[PDB]
């Protein structure tokens, strides 16, 4: 474990940060920790990014921002206008996956239906 500051740097500089991030984790290395964890009852909505906590029975509910690998690297986001879809919002994560939720965000999308995971929570 060579800790969240040396992986955040490391993925910050390079020129594909999210690349660095995925190659990392599929050489086996511990996953980005200190993400902000909501205390949450798991009866909400279970929609992916939400105004507040939204966890339902198969999530958990975290702070945005403390999932964004951008955010987190304190680089620009990879958009025309650099806006952030995560940050001062709520992020629901499939429990399955809540050891890492910087590389669930990264890795995943949000079906523009039902506002769920798509291949999670999304049953469309
Ligand atoms: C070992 C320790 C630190 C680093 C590093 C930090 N930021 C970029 N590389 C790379 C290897
Ligand atoms: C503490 C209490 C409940 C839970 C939970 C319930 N369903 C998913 N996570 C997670 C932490
Ligand atoms: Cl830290
Ligand atoms: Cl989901
Ligand atoms: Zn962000
Ligand atoms: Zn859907």
């Amino acid at each position: 474990t060579m800790g969240n500051s040396t992986v955040l740097s490391f993925c910050a500089f390079a020129v594909d940060a999210a690349k660095a991030y995925k190659d990392y984790l599929a050489s086996g290395g511990q996953p980005i920790t200190n993400c902000v964890k909501m205390l949450c009852t798991h009866t909400g909505t279970g929609q992916a990014i939400t105004v507040t906590p939204e966890a339902n029975m198969d999530q958990e509910s975290f702070g945005g921002a403390s999932c964004c690998l951008y955010c987190r690297c304190h680089i620009d986001h990879p958009n025309p206008k650099g806006f952030c879809d995560l940050k001062g919002k709520y992020v629901q994560i499939p429990t399955t996956c809540a050891n890492d939720p910087v590389g669930f965000t990264l890795k995943n999308t949000v079906c523009t239906v039902c506002g769920m995971w798509k291949g999670y929570g999304c049953s469309c």
